């Protein structure tokens, strides 16, 4: 027992991280097979990146993999990522896929500086397509991922920090999550919501772990719950959401709509001093899969 | 910016994890050079472990390192750990040290099942020598660690779960943290406290990240603060604690005793609906070093 914001082991990703330097810009690069993927704003000197990239050579790009020079033999822009063809394949390349995630889904971030792993932490993709990350200068190029047995599902690469301290990047094809662009404009995250199905998943994590004080005798229809959800800036709850909670429902014996009734009183009455899994807030950054994995015993290799 | 419960990259530890099986017990083993360290209750069949270990052979112990058999050529008890001498050194052994930590200090846990990494998360050693971990059956043998440049400071190996859902283990010499033993008795964690210097470190993390609403014009002496600390089951604050916060003090310009005054009103008045770094609680599982590392940019390799 216990419940913790837990990341995937980072070792498979640590082996793909590299330092890309061209001009006076240094950022992080992701090395898979013979390509280094990195943010295109590593390119020298409002920008017309196609224009600025024709102006570059291969030798402009200094790729450090630990202590080893990586000779770039080609380059190419893919949306907002750069793809640097190097003469050596990464012998540590894990099995991988580039998969775009939905808001509501979570991933682990390996924050990196100068191609060196710094820390690992778990995030979710916010309804407004930002992420509440932890990133300093030089962190761009650091990737978000999930593991599924032995396969690394790369889903995010980090690009910029928005004025609210939240973070914006792209999937690994260079397509930004959300209405964000890799320049300097007055960009701001849009109004965010709470991920209802994630909060419900976490209430089931609380019940699996013996926290039951918020449980209750009441029930409610889907439509009535949803009337209280929007009132509190919570995402609508769909029937699929309810089916995805089925396993947690059936394991704890609490009907999904019954757990909704409890979320209703929690939203309407607050938490009256108590805590749920050591939190005084309704946590929304655990999916039903995260809960089932942490409270069943699933591994990865 | 941002502030997140961040772990060290786990890759260096992932490479040391192995599955130890003897009898019908399977747990996790830590493979460094030619020794596998593991909890001694892997031993077969209230126990007199010296008695039960003379009754074992080397071949009793099945060590799996991924897909590879590891031949045990010797064994030995060290307090509550077992040391299994194997015929092959771990070529992935990082530079390491076995260091015992103090309550108040933090570490990253690589939870493992059957010798396979499952997740990584950040913990602290509670004042009562437990840890609020996240562990299921078969997790014992999983280690806690810190990284310092390239060196892995192993500090914890996990052994058991206490009735409150909190966790107890040993440093890597087999000496338990706290008055806990590796058998089945009516053991229970003792009354815990809050790590004051850690909460103050986190208030500075909040101020470094733009959360300032709890700041205030007031000051207080050390003795007066400590009168309010004990009243709220908070650890006493020593002068050394204040010196260890010096850098955070000097970086934000807020005197340590001034930050104490703010912690006083927070304890006495609560948080009045607001949140600090996205928490509705006063967090105590970040040390001053954790804050400085996350809000300066430090890496490890
Ligand atoms: C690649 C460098 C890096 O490490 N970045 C991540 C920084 C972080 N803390 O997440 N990325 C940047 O520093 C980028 C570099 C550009 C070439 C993309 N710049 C930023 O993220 C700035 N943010 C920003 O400009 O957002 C748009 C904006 C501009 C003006 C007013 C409001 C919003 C940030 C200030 C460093
Ligand atoms: C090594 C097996 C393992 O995975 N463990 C970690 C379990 C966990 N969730 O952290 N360890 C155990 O299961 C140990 C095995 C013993 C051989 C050490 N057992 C426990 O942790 C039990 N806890 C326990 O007995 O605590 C003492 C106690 C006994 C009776 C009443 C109150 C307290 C636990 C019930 C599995």
């Amino acid at each position: 027992s216990g419940f913790r914001k837990m990341a995937f082991p980072s070792g498979k990703v640590e082996g793909c991280m590299v330092q890309v330097t061209c001009g006076t810009t240094t950022l992080n690069g992701l090395w898979l097979d013979d390509v280094v993927y990195c943010p295109r704003h590593v390119i020298c000197t409002n920008p017309n990146y196609e224009d600025l990239l024709i102006r570059k050579s291969n030798h402009n790009f200094l790729v450090q993999a630990g202590n080893v020079q990586l000779r770039v033999i080609g380059h190419s822009m893919q949306n907002c990522v750069l793809k640097l063809k190097v003469d050596t394949a990464n012998p540590k390349t894990p099995k991988y896929k580039f998969v775009r995630i939905q808001p509501g889904q979570t991933f682990s971030v390996l924050a990196c500086y100068n191609g060196s792993p710094s820390g690992v932490y778990q995030c979710a993709m916010r309804p407004n397509f930002t992420i509440k990350g932890s990133f300093l200068n030089g962190s761009c190029g650091s990737v978000g991922f999930n593991i599924d047995y032995d396969c690394v599902s790369f889903c995010y690469m980090h690009h910029m920090e928005l004025p609210t301290g939240v973070h914006a990047g792209t999937d690994l094809e260079g397509n930004f999550y959300g209405p964000f662009v890799d320049r300097q404009t007055a960009q701001a995250a849009g109004t965010d919501t709470t991920i209802t199905v994630n909060v419900l998943a976490w209430l089931y994590a609380a019940v699996i772990n013996g926290d039951r004080w918020f449980l209750n005798r009441f029930t409610t229809t889907l439509n009535d719950f949803n009337l209280v959800a929007m009132k509190y800036n919570y995402e609508p709850l769909t029937q699929d959401h309810v089916d995805i909670l089925g396993p947690l429902s059936a394991q704890t014996g609490i009907a999904v709509l019954d757990m909704c009734a409890s979320l209703k009183e929690l939203l309407q009455n607050g938490m009256n001093g108590r805590t749920i899994l050591g939190s005084a807030l309704l946590e929304d950054e655990f999916t039903p899969f995260d809960v089932v994995r942490q409270c069943s015993g699933v591994t990865f290799q």
